[PDB]
């Protein structure tokens, strides 16, 4: 029961989502190996994801977490990249298909840096790149990210040197401590704690 509403570039909601994509690009320590070499995106489309059952599932869990956390859902808007974005928007996030080999445990991963999420769009470490050209830095093929509403509740703070949530915590904050320009990553252990609100289609742009 998911429908996708296409947003006009003139819509303020399009502009604020775009800004959140563009302004959270950073350089990656892999020199572009996983996600490609770029400083910005060409945003081709932004669609709002609408699915009543998934939304009600989201807001129900949110109220639970809120009540376990001095009335604070600790809701963020975070990026998620994956080859299975088309399954996430119809069926929601599935915690049995989590990142099993994740740095912060088996669970569903999100990023503050759009470019970190961009690294997973074609697979872990970027897989083998785009399906057409096998190119992790393809400037031609269309990529997709989700910009998602995520309940973190009480988040366990894990500093990093870059399954189930810790007892009495609702999520994990994975916070880089060596790269001072790297923003955080987050892990949730329940699919109902994220709702995939926006589906963003884009290309990476070749630096001039
Ligand atoms: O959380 C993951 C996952 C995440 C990753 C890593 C990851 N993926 N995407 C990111 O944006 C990201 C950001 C920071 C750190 C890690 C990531 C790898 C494999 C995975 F299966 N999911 C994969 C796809 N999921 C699904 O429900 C779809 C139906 C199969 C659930 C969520
Ligand atoms: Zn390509």
């Amino acid at each position: 029961g998911t429908i996708l509403i296409d947003l006009s570039p003139d819509d303020k909601e399009f502009q604020s989502v775009e800004e959140e994509m563009q302004s959270t690009v950073r350089e990656h320590r892999d020199g572009g190996h996983a996600g490609g070499i770029f400083n910005r995106y060409n945003i081709l489309k932004i669609q709002k994801v609408c699915n009543k059952k998934l939304w009600e599932r989201y807001t129900h869990r949110r109220k639970e977490v809120s009540e376990e956390n001095h009335n604070h859902a600790n809701e963020r808007m975070l990026f998620h990249g994956s080859p299975f974005v088309n399954a996430i928007i119809h069926k929601g996030f599935d915690e049995r298909h989590a990142y099993i080999g994740g740095m912060f445990g088996a669970g569903i991963y999100f990023a503050e840096n759009s470019s970190k999420s961009n690294q997973y769009v074609y697979g872990i470490g970027g897989g083998t790149g785009c399906p057409v050209h096998k190119d992790r830095s393809c400037y031609i093929c269309h990529r997709q990210l989700l910009f998602c509403r995520v309940t973190l509740g009480k988040s366990f703070l894990q500093f990093s040197a870059m399954a189930h949530s810790p007892p009495g915590h609702h999520s994990v904050t994975g916070r880089p401590s060596v790269n001072g320009l790297a923003l955080a990553e987050y892990v949730i252990y329940r699919g109902e704690q994220a709702y995939p609100e926006y589906l963003i289609t884009y290309q990476i742009m070749r630096p001039e």
